[PDB]
């Protein structure tokens, strides 16, 4: 049933309310997602002026329901099976030798639009570090996100390291711990072990005055033998 909502192009709305070392900010975005091809695009706008953290640190917080699951892996798509009622996606993101984010998102259908509504809190960041100091490049590396079942909570879990390029020429690791839990309580698909393959391109709208990020992701489930 849930997969039947993702046979075409689906409109997206993203809303984030954030607070990092007490600095409050708000992000609003809309775009389109195409789970048949495992593709999505968003224009994400800061509605509160210049962001207090670099846009790349927010990429993972700002839609796993749009992964393309190959035809032989269809019974392992927890994310679509939880729709239309949706799921809660919660993370801790720990920045190497710096502070951490905690996020709670709700991913669900409102009308015919897929909404990702997020509350983010960032704690213990250093004023001269890479995040509050804006020393991260405006780009994004490709990553594999391994997905496991969480029977106890009727959901899935994931942990993965994000590599952020630093302006000097190094890398800063962002350690992600993730838990997804259904919002309703209909049956969902609990998956065998697999991973999602992510590729992301960050860009800018040359005609937009506000602080913003154009995000294009391509996502493919993989890792199940036959």
């Amino acid at each position: 049933k849930g997969e039947e909502l993702f046979t075409g192009v689906v409109p997206i709305l993203v809303e984030l309310d954030g607070d990092v070392n007490g600095h409050k900010f708000s992000v609003r975005g809309e775009g389109e997602g195409d789970a048949t091809n495992g593709k999505l695009t968003l224009k994400l706008i800061s509605t509160t002026g210049k962001l207090p953290v670099p846009w790349p640190t927010l990429v993972t917080t700002l839609l796993m329901v749009f992964a393309r699951y190959p035809d032989h892996m269809k019974q392992h798509d927890f994310f679509k099976s939880a729709m239309p009622e949706g799921y809660v996606q919660e993370r801790t993101i720990s920045f190497e030798d710096d502070g951490y984010y905690k996020t709670r998102a709700e991913v669900k259908f409102e009308g015919d639009t897929l909404v990702n509504r997020i509350v983010l809190k960032g704690i213990d960041f250093k004023e001269d570090g890479n995040i509050l100091g804006h020393k991260l490049e405006y780009n994004f590396n490709s990553h594999n996100v391994y997905i496991t079942a969480d029977k106890q909570k009727n959901g899935i879990k994931a942990n993965f390291k994000i590599r952020h390029n630093v302006e000097d020429g190094g890398v800063q690791l962002a350690d992600h711990y993730q838990q997804n839990t259904p919002i309703g309580d209909g049956p969902v698909l609990l998956p065998d072990n697999h991973y999602l393959s992510y590729q992301s391109v960050l860009s800018k709208d040359p005609n937009e005055k506000r602080d913003h990020m154009v995000l294009k992701e391509r996502v493919t489930a993989a890792g199940i033998t036959h």
